[PDB]
């Protein structure tokens, strides 16, 4: 059973804690709508291999986070989510992005970017807009709905796989 340490990131609002909370839901409770940073745990089979992950469910650059630092030394993998509804969060990207690079000292860092909020007919971040930010990052790029929970599991499975590519390298 391999441990995974997965940090989402982006600005406030895209839906953040929609798609960890869907993604680890029990459902045993109805509705939880954290507004305060978190870690939560959830153990899927990934091509096999029982995986445990963590994932931390970051805020904003806005909400203050003494250990966000050590939270990105920490994390092995990161999913960078921007609303596409959001041209703004979408800009954001490239400051989490030089953030969790500043930290890692690294360019080669397991991402994935996560257009969230596909559900919504009215877009303005059209797809082959983050599918080239993808490419200049060298990272996947997912669509992502909380609502619908489309590909919503998928972006997780993408990151963990992205991390077992590159602990092989
Ligand atoms: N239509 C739609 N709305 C969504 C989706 N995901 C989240 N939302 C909505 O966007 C708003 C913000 O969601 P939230 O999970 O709090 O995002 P956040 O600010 O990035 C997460 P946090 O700040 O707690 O780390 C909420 O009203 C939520 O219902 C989605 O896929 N589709």
């Amino acid at each position: 059973m391999t441990e995974y340490k997965l940090v989402v990131v982006g600005a406030g609002g895209v839906g953040k804690s929609a798609l960890t909370i869907q993604l680890i839901q029990n459902h045993f409770v109805d509705e939880y709508d954290p507004t305060i940073e978190d870690s939560y745990r959830k153990q899927v089979v990934i091509d096999g291999e029982t995986c445990l992950l963590d994932i931390l469910d970051t805020g904003g650059q806005e909400e203050y986070s003494a250990m966000r630092d050590q939270y990105m030394r920490t994390g092995e993998g990161f999913l960078c989510v921007f609303a596409i509804n959001n041209t703004k969060s979408f800009e954001d990207i490239h400051h989490y992005r030089e953030q969790i690079k500043r930290v890692k000292d690294s360019e080669d860092v397991p991402m994935v970017l996560v257009g969230n909020k596909c559900d919504l007919p009215s877009r303005t971040v059209d797809t082959k807009q983050a599918q080239d930010l993808a490419r200049s990052y060298g990272i996947p790029f997912i669509e992502t709905s909380a609502k619908t929970r489309q590909g919503v599991d998928d972006a997780f499975y993408t990151l963990v796989r992205e991390i077992r590519k590159h602990k092989e390298k």
